[PDB]
């Protein structure tokens, strides 16, 4: 099958490598009981999403959530923690990062259930200090589920993997809560519209803001 692959990274050296060598790094930890079994599954150029109906891979609505501000996510995008040239075979390993989740060449994303009325997989402290649900929109990217299968460590986490990082242009919007409570939904100016998305999940109450370069209200945090 197609796909667009790392199409969304930001790391340069990871964006200029063959599609087959990422692929190695991904896969080259693997045991054998493992290797039998699952196969490094790319989201494909055209996906079937959670609620059963075809699209393509830029309109499956994808979560991140994170403490860091719009202030560094919209300028920078999504930049992992390991962005050096020679990384361990820990850190560049989709199975390791699956289970444990050590400090990697990855940025881990989640589904939009849409079968339960866009429910996502939320982290237990989500509603303690100042959070933000990132929306991304990206091409590329591993799915784990679909990689491992019923080896899948935690597949309630539903994680596509983005080997490189995700850039600005591919996040959407940001919603800012406190303890919890929704303050803001962000508007990104930059973001790459594909097109046939649905409208952002907000209420009347909530005010949205589009964001730019050093907003004052856009670098709140603990
Ligand atoms: N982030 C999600 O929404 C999400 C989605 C699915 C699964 N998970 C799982 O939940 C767990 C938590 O993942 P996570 O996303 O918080 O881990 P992470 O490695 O991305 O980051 C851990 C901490 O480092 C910060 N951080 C990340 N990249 C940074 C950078 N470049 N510079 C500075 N700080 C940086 C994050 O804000 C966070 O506080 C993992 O097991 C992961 O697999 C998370």
């Amino acid at each position: 099958y197609m796909t667009n692959g790392i199409q969304a990274a930001v790391v340069e050296w990871i964006r200029a490598l063959d599609l087959e060598i990422i692929s190695l790094l991904l896969s080259r930890a693997w045991p054998m009981a493992l290797l039998a079994t699952s196969e490094l599954r790319w989201r494909p150029t055209v996906l079937t999403d959670t609620d059963n109906v075809v699209r393509l891979d830029r309109r499956q609505r994808l979560v991140r959530w994170d403490r860091r501000p719009p202030n560094e996510i919209f300028l920078d995008g999504f930049v992992p923690i390991v962005t050096r040239e020679n990384p361990d075979w820990e850190e560049t390993d989709l199975y390791g990062f699956a289970k444990n989740n050590h400090p990697s060449i990855f940025v881990s994303t989640t589904k939009t259930q849409r079968n339960k009325k866009k429910y996502v997989w939320t982290p237990r402290n989500a509603n303690r200090g100042i959070v933000y649900q990132y929306e991304i929109y990206a091409p590329g990217g591993v799915d784990v589920n679909d990689s491992f299968s019923d080896a899948s460590p935690w597949p309630n986490q539903m994680q596509v993997a983005f080997p490189g990082g995700i850039q600005n242009i591919y996040i959407r919007s940001a919603r800012e809560l406190h303890n919890g409570r929704i303050q803001r939904i962000w508007i990104n100016p930059n973001f790459l519209d594909p097109g046939d998305l649905e409208p952002i999940v907000s209420s009347s109450r909530t005010p949205q803001v589009i964001w730019r370069m050093n907003h004052p209200d856009g670098g709140h945090r603990d």
